[PDB]
């Protein structure tokens, strides 16, 4: 694999990202949906022995970027605390993520274009099986707030080649357009993780 073609080196790395595969994404991004249907799960499963799969949501995209970040931060922290993989059938994050992708991209739902955040939140929480009250309580927790703080770094990473942005060890950003297969992507991630 070749620097400049398959990947690039971030001039400002994502901090505290040792042994991670970070995926910067947005619920509102059609390619994020496409790659999450086709490559994200299989590839992350293949490399789970070397790098921890670590979604980073980009809060600045779409009318409900902030709300989606809140829902995802809450659900990822809950899944992690329960020792549940983010690709597991029982992952609440996974359920919410695909509910938003289906609503936004397949059904063209826009929840009144920013003016109905309660409806947007409901879509994700209902799919995840979480109550509004539980979400509101969980959002106040330090770990959830820490996650939201970490994800602020998504904006500067997204500038390079858009979203999705798959990053190895906070340093090596894969060029999404170069990804040709599950195997090749997993091969690349392993090479990058050995650097
Ligand atoms: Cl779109
Ligand atoms: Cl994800
Ligand atoms: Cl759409
Ligand atoms: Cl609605
Ligand atoms: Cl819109
Ligand atoms: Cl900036
Ligand atoms: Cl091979």
């Amino acid at each position: 694999f070749t620097e400049g073609t398959d990947y690039m080196v971030l001039e400002k790395p994502i901090p505290n990202a040792d042994k991670t595969l970070i995926k910067v994404f947005s619920y509102a991004c059609p390619f994020c949906y496409k790659y999450d249907k086709a490559v994200t799960g299989p590839v992350s499963e293949k490399v789970k022995d070397i790098v921890a799969f670590t979604p980073f949501h980009l809060e600045t995209k779409g009318e409900y970027g902030k709300q989606a970040s809140e829902v995802f931060a809450v659900l990822i922290n809950k899944d992690k605390a329960a020792g549940i993989s983010l690709f597991d059938a029982n992952s609440q994050f996974k359920k919410a993520k695909f509910a938003y992708y289906a609503a936004y991209h397949d059904k063209k739902e826009r929840w009144s274009d920013g003016k109905d955040p309660a409806a947007f939140i409901k879509t994700g929480l209902d799919a995840a099986g979480m109550s509004q009250a539980d979400f509101e309580a969980a959002l106040k927790e330090p770990a959830v707030q820490e996650t939201l703080e970490k994800w602020k770094a998504s904006y500067d990473v997204a500038k390079i080649q858009g979203v999705p942005a798959y990053v190895v060890n906070g340093k090596y950003l894969i060029y999404t357009k170069s990804i040709k297969s599950i195997d090749a992507m997993a091969d690349l991630i392993r090479e990058l993780a050995s650097k």
